[PDB]
């Protein structure tokens, strides 16, 4: 048993539930923790799918990375141990498919997280923020090359720039999505896929979907050009905006961003 | 002529027809010799667009790899000139466009065939399959490279992990397809795409192409990741999943996936 | 302060409208040194969004390259310091989002341009092509990759061999654009986004659109790839075909093409 | 302790002796996977610098590959989990610096395994060879790149094209060692250099070493190039020379190669 | 004029003299500033070769860092726009060749700006020293690239991990130094080669020298491996040992390191 | 038979001698076709290893380019496919070394031509000279890096910066050459040398090659970055200087360079 997860096995698929609803599933770095290890537990033979999901009925599937513990300025807030990076990096390693089944809101770094999956299943109502720039935050190179494999690039600067929610319907159509269900048909469609996906060979879905991730990943640079990017973050984490994004959640209201 | 196909040539338009359909066009050697002789013999200045396609009427586009061509032994069928790897690295080089015209249905290696083409148009009623994970098969590399031009990731990897067939339809919305026709009006159609390209420059549509190649190949990996990745593949040849795949196509059952 | 553009400044949204109508907003030398000037003027902390248009009605959103500014004696028009080599950087590095704000019709070197852009929002009227192999020109590598981010590989031969116009509709629903609308909401729809953009944390804008920029370009190759495809495109430009695509373009004809 | 190595810690220094002069110190999986495990057992906070060494008077500092361990079946020797290639990933990954304090011959996968250590301090009367071309082994990749990084490509070529052996001061010369010592003064020389770096910051060492492994690394390219060089490699060991090679070693004669 | 430098020009070699001997020429700010407005000022086509030197006689060539200027601790010491990342930068794509012409002491950060330059003429009595492992500083990878390109891995890794002083003869051995000549000689040798370059074509030099600079740079990797050196450089700088490297280096005693 | 090369084989080593000493055996195109189709001959199973040698006693081992096949017009003389640039091509991928036995004096592409051979041995009195800066012309990308892999950095910089002749003692200092014997020995060291390697396994030794081709060349850059040197270099062969290079060459005076 774990503190902020709920785990069931049906057959050879594992469905890991988030219980941390009185942060809205936040990344909080102890959830994380916990999601983490249930993979790690779920990761034997007789497992062949993963399905993450937020209790039935959620209006909120996940709020994002945890704001409170992003640093208060002088840091880099998204550095390689950070939560939101772990989880990431490692469903993207994990050599069992993993399916995001989405029910309700899905914001910042959640929306990078389910991103990540190998597939994404939505209830008709779901909805899909990408929410960074309300909170000044300068995002790291990994997490936006996450965002990019799926919709174009003109789509995701829309979805970055605006941080403005899409439906479950528009992210079908610009490819972020695998398939749109009535909530009432969302878990036992999801399930048919995986119990389906769990009668493939293993051993064969974990070599192809470990090529797909290098593959995904073989976008190469030098170390200047990373340096270089690497100092644009540090003077928006230094910036008086970064600290007005902070505040302005803090004090729940709107921030006046002034671009220093 | 070829044994294994069948050539016409319309003014600058030459038709390959698959002549193959005792085997449902499966991609066994001396076909994929014959496909490549016929394209070599059509490298000339007065053909400009190339059109490949199975028979009028095909139930059968082509069935993909010849289950009695893949080695049992430790051989991996999938190295650098294996007759599929040939004849993809082939179409792409080509220095004229191909369009893949497509009846009937398209499974494993012959649905990376036709990826590697530069268009696809099809029929209504055709299908899509990329089925390696019902054999225990560890695709190499450059095939999966192949898949991942069109469809975004979350798309392939449901293509690929669920070995599902897709609709020509869904197959135009996730972006694998040109166009999508009435199969009473595949040739017509077809056709006269070719014939507009064949009054366009070809020395540009040739270097256009091979710009497109090169840049769609440059996603560069050090040597010490491509040496991991062919470990694991090494390791799926060697499991006993991947002689039960083998076993169970040949001997027209269910295979027993375990994991090892 | 110019004679080929106007600007208006509502707010923090700058409007950058073409004034060059007399020539159709061909990418004259002229034209694109004022546009680029216009742009510069603009980077300003207090300016946070930037749309270009053509003006209100205008039936050719932009006729791309200017024939009269091609060189016939040897010289690359689509050198490093070519206008719309340029203006293409210039977009890309600009450290505001730009939104591509579309009536009429879209061609050429237009389409790069409007494709190198953040969001690209069209009229329901407005149609686009790539043009060309209608005159033998061989795009060079930079040219083209700006137009693979959106629409995948099968969809951009399809646009490039053909040069043939697609419309609004089938723009969106490839991925080319954001959104179509009504030539009457155009106006409301771009500037509504435009403004929502500006209420966002600008560094973290800027430096999310420059992680986006560098990892498009990380399709990295060898110095001998390079120059064999500069060898290739050297061969274009020496080519028969090429002057013939040229004159036929000045004494509006239909180019004969002959491959050399 | 160990069967196969002697481990003495002298401060923060370790010295891990080799203890298979029974063959000379052949790298055979039961050595490697002893050494690897006295690493292992030194990453601790409290150690800084490892000698790897011979035992004192040595005429063989290590036979190289164990050849009754070269499969003359069909599978790659050098392949990812070859015990060589096991253990110069741990030496370059090991966050603590590596030196090979080396008195007697060196060959073949011997010399690729000092030379993937951090510095080589060795006996006036200590020798080099490199001998895969004396076997008709396809040395792969990674192990090639391994020599490349101290002396140039015409010096590196002679020495692999030739297998002949080179002293001590032409290794010196042409950058492969560090410091050439009398066999006298090879301990004291070593550890009082040991000691030294042992002062030195161990956390800033290890990330300078982990800097420069993925800069050593850093040469990318694309799959099919590496798949181009994975099928040239199993030609040579699918070929007459590979059986003759293995053959005429086993039997104490001279090869004939036919190149096939 | 300048506060920390002087200029003197013969014919088209522009000698720029440092005058911060009171600090031992350390990187300060104030020094690298006025470094880089004399090489800026210089950048003239009458102009044609730079010459960098400490004045005559000088025990210290420069110091290295300024250690009053290194960040406290949680702070990157060497980001993108810290002076002497700003120099090897400016140093590395200057249009014109730049010797430095050494006599005395060469320590850390004058040790990679001299390694930065395009020739390095010294002093028979010239020393040379990295010493960031001194301090407990997390060299940066740009930083570490620049010290690359002269000498073997072997060779680099001894002078960062010892942190000890190499004689001219021994640089110039091992590949570091151009010349090595008497004190009596080094200003007329030095400049003497320096008015041969100067006759030569200056735009064939300066596009070279650019193609070395970009081809010293090529070595690419993935954002995951950035992101993760730059996830070990910060547990560096947020050490304990880091703050305790600083200490012993203002307090004037021997650090004690204990790797946390 | 050749007209402007002498072949002679014994046993399994081919020696291609130029016959080229009326114009210095400069690399006129005549030159190169024939030593390509003499070395294209040459590539038969049973010869193992090439010599490349001028006459005995030659003054002048290869002139470099011929200057009166150097175009004025506007034309890039380092193209894709100039004579210079196929054979150092032609040399690196040919599956059997290649050594250069050098007599005499070595001059700009020449020394490009030995330094892309495997091994290079030189007469005690053979001079070395790299020497595009003396005329003017931007040096190719490829044929930069083919200079990079022996020598460092600065070392490179000197020969190029300073196009002086350097001795072959020095050469074998910095690491260009492999050995420097009296020119009475030149001819019996190499040949003992070649018959040496040819009784080695050669399909070891081609993939050998091979995978140190492949790993010199992955220096890999942008598609932006090599259209930006592509500009640089086009405005150098457009300069005063450029025209003014080649007019003191054929005028046999000095020319008078001026950064235009
Ligand atoms: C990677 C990354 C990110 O993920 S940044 C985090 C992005 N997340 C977001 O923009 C979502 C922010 N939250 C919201 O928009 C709204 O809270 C939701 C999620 C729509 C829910 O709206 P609701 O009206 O239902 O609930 P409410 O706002 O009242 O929030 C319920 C409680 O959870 C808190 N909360 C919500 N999202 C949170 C988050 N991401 N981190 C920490 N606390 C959070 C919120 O402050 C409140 O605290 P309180 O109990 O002390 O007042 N990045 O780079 O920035
Ligand atoms: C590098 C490169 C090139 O340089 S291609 C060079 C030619 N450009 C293209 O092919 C791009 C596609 N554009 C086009 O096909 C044509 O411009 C358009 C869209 C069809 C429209 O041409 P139309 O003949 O309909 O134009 P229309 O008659 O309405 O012409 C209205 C006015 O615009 C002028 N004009 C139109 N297109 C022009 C162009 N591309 N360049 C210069 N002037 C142009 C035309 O001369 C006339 O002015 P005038 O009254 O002073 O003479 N490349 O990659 O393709
Ligand atoms: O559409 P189709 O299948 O007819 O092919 P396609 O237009 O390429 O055959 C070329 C025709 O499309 C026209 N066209 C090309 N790009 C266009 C655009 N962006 N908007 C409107 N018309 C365009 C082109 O000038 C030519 O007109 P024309 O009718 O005067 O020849
Ligand atoms: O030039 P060389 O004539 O020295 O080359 P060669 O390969 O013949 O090598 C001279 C001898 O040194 C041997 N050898 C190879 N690598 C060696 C090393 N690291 N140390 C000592 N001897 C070595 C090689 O086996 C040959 O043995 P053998 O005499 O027992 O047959
Ligand atoms: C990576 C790689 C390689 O490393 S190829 C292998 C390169 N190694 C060699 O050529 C060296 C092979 N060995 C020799 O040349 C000679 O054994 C030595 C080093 C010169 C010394 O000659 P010695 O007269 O002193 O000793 P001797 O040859 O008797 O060898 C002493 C003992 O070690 C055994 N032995 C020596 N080299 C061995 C090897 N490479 N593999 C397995 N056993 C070996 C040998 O069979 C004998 O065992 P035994 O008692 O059971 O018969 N590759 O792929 O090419
Ligand atoms: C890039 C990088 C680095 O550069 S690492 C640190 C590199 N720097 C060094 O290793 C140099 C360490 N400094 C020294 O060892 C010594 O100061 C010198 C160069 C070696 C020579 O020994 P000396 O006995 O002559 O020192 P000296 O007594 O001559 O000191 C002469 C004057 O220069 C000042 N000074 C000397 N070194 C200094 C430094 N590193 N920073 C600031 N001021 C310095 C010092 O305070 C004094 O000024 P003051 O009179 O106003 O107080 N990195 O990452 O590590
Ligand atoms: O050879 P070494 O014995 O000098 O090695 P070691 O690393 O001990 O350092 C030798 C001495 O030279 C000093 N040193 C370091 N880099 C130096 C350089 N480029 N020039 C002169 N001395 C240097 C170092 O501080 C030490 O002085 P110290 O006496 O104050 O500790
Ligand atoms: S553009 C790449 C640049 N190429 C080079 O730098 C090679 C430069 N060549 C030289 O420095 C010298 O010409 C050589 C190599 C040292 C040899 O000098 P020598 O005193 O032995 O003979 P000399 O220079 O007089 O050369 C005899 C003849 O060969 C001609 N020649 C020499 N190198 C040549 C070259 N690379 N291309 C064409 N002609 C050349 C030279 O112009 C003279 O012409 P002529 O008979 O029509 O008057
Ligand atoms: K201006
Ligand atoms: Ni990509
Ligand atoms: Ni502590
Ligand atoms: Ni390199």
């Amino acid at each position: 048993a774990y503190q902020y997860v709920n785990v069931v096995t049906i057959n050879k698929v594992a469905v890991i539930e988030f219980n941390y609803g009185r942060k809205l599933n936040a990344l909080s770095k102890v959830f994380i923790d916990d999601l983490m290890q249930a993979l790690s537990d779920l990761n034997r033979p007789e497992i062949r799918c993963i399905i993450l999901r937020a209790p039935s009925g959620s209006k909120v599937f996940s709020a994002g990375h945890d704001i409170h513990e992003l640093p208060s300025g002088g840091r880099d807030p998204l550095s390689y141990d950070d939560p939101l990076r772990q989880i990431t990096r490692m469903i993207q390693k994990f050599p069992k498919p993993i399916i995001s089944m989405v029910e309700g809101s899905v914001w910042g770094g959640a929306f990078e997280m389910i991103m990540s999956s190998d597939l994404i299943i939505a209830a008709s109502t779901s909805t899909f923020s990408m929410t960074p720039v309300n909170l000044g935050v300068p995002y790291n190179l990994v997490g936006i090359h996450n965002l990019t494999r799926d919709a174009g690039f003109h789509i995701v600067k829309e979805l970055i720039f605006t941080a403005s929610p899409i439906t479950a319907q528009r992210a079908l159509a610009v490819g972020i999505l695998n398939h749109v269900v009535e909530v009432e048909e969302l878990e036992d469609f999801t399930l048919q896929m995986a119990h389906h996906i769990s009668e493939k060979a293993p051993l064969a879905i974990a070599v192809i979907k470990e090529e797909l991730r290098v593959l995904g990943e073989a976008h190469t640079m030098n170390s200047d050009e990373f340096e270089r990017i690497q100092g644009m973050r540090r003077a928006v984490y230094d910036s008086e905006d970064y600290q007005e994004g902070m505040n302005a959640f803090l004090e729940k209201r709107k921030p006046n961003f002034v671009g220093h």
